């Protein structure tokens, strides 16, 4: 069974940018896996589609998921409440790894981030799940809306995401 690939299609104010693919480690931490692709695909209702990128930090990341607060504060799983660390077999390598973002042990929830730079501090400690397949420019090109303190310049949404075959 092989592992799930899903896109988003990003804009920026609105405006088409262009299509990232990621493939999902479902082979090596499932759960997590299962978490994103579905919240892809919007099956249970909510998910990914319209949310933004709030946090994007030039050389570090692409931070998104906070489909509930688009902030930082908010967000849920598909399992009913944050679910804990599952693995950490697989690290932070280098840009286009995407990993969970948390407030703590054992609180994974939707959002996710998008490394654009080697984040190896985060080994041990954020669930490393997926990578970019496709798109990794369209991701450098988000990266440029960025800014130090991570504020955006123009607003940088999912405005399309689901699974491909």
């Amino acid at each position: 069974m092989v592992n799930p690939t899903v896109f988003f299609d990003i804009a920026v104010d609105g405006e088409p940018l262009g299509r990232v693919s990621f493939e999902l480690f479902a082979d090596k931490v499932p759960k997590t896996a299962e978490n994103f692709r579905a919240l892809s695909t919007g099956e249970k209702g909510f998910g990914y589609k319209g949310s933004c990128f709030h946090r994007i930090i030039p050389g570090f990341m692409c931070q998104g998921g906070d489909f509930t607060r688009h902030n930082g504060t908010g967000g849920k799983s598909i399992y009913g409440e944050k679910f804990e660390d599952e693995n950490f077999i697989l690290k932070h390598t280098g840009p286009g790894i995407l990993s969970m973002a948390n407030a703590g042990p054992n609180t994974n929830g939707s959002q996710f981030f998008i490394c654009t730079a080697k984040t190896e501090w985060l080994d041990g400690k954020h669930v490393v799940f997926g990578k970019v397949k496709e798109g990794m420019n369209i991701v450098e090109a988000m990266e440029r809306f960025g800014s130090r303190n991570g504020k955006t310049s123009k607003k940088i949404t999912i405005a399309d995401c689901g699974q491909l075959e």
